[PDB]
């Protein structure tokens, strides 16, 4: 049982970086290729990166690529760009996981899931990653998801189907911030659901 | 002798596909990573690509990366974008080779060299690749290049130094078309010159 299969991670911030580390450490299986796409640099406030050795001002993705040194047997590719309506061709592979934050992310998330499912990729993304540590992380297909969750509401109005959602279901409006423990939990679950989708391919 | 270092080929058409194929069949050394960057899709006119099994409509770079299957012990990365003054970030690693054609290529060529050399990459590009078959292929540093050549002239005007040019010297003003043999011979010397730059690093 060797690696096979390509996972693209659009978004490699505090969450996506955890997802990348988890996928990169997989043995007896998991993906052969990991593509990570994010336009942002490591800042002072990115302690989880700096604690692992990233320098302030280094592209996120380039740090993550750097961990797959000469000899590493999976392929890790980082592309230091934001996904826009204009570079969807950066998206294919076998599974596409969207873990982006900042601004309004729903129209791009929708454009990413269409394009990828068009090309035959299974899709997964988050539905709220707020929490103080003591929240459950749940997983639901889009057509069972809570229609009061703004993320599910938006994706269901965009007529998205066969799309996995992970997270705590707490969002920016309500009071809880984002703690590292909640992100570790959501990352673990996300990794497990990516591997299920990878098997389905 | 083992694979080490990264080469970036900006442009992967008739000529840059040939230098890719060369670098990807190196053994007992050569680069560890080959990064191929080109915005263009394979067309019916691209026979070299078609005869090697590419489908019309495929990005040139996805094709190239596809040849590097599971098991391949160097890493090949295809980024299906044109370099512009906005995404120079894609430019990095140990050698960057510019083999682009099609419209306004001397500004973007200048910007790539300066941006690459500032991040410490060694740089190489073409100086005319027209010819009917046996014309000499010469190699020359920018500061030794003949200022009758419009490419040399442009780069010298822009104060480019420590920059290797390779080609036949024949340009649009010459009566010659571009033939597949002249490309093979320019690709072969390009490959040799990249390997020199890679060792010196
Ligand atoms: N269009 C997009 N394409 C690629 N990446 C994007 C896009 N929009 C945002 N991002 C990336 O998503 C990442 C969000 O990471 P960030 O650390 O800010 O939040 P997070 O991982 O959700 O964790 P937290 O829950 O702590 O905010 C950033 O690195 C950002 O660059
Ligand atoms: N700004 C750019 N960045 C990346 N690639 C580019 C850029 N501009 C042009 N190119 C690429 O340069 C390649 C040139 O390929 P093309 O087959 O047309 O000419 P060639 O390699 O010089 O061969 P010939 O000498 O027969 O014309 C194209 O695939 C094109 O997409």
């Amino acid at each position: 049982k060797v690696p096979h299969g390509e996972v693209t991670l659009v978004g490699a911030g505090r969450l996506g970086f955890r997802t990348a580390l988890n996928l990169m450490q997989i043995h007896r299986g998991g993906p052969e290729r990991i593509k990570v796409i994010d336009g942002q640099k490591v800042s002072a406030d990115d302690l989880i990166f700096r604690l692992m050795g990233a320098k302030i001002g280094e592209y996120k993705v380039k740090f993550i690529e750097s961990l797959a040194c000469d000899g590493f047997s999976r392929t890790v590719q980082g592309i230091p760009e934001y996904i826009t309506g204009d570079n969807l061709r950066l998206i294919g592979g076998d599974v596409v996981c969207v873990e982006i934050a900042g601004g309004d992310t729903l129209p791009i998330t929708t454009e990413i899931i269409r394009y990828a499912q068009e090309r035959g990729a299974a899709t997964i993304s988050t539905m709220g990653v707020f929490g103080i540590g003591e929240e459950d992380v749940s997983v639901v297909d889009i057509d069972e998801a809570d229609p009061e969750n703004p993320i599910a509401a938006y994706l269901q109005a965009e007529g998205i189907h066969e799309h996995v959602l992970v997270g705590t279901g707490k969002l920016i409006r309500d009071w809880e911030p984002v703690t590292p423990h909640v992100l570790d939990r959501v990352s673990e679950v996300m990794t497990a659901e990516i591997l299920k989708l990878l098997r389905g391919a």
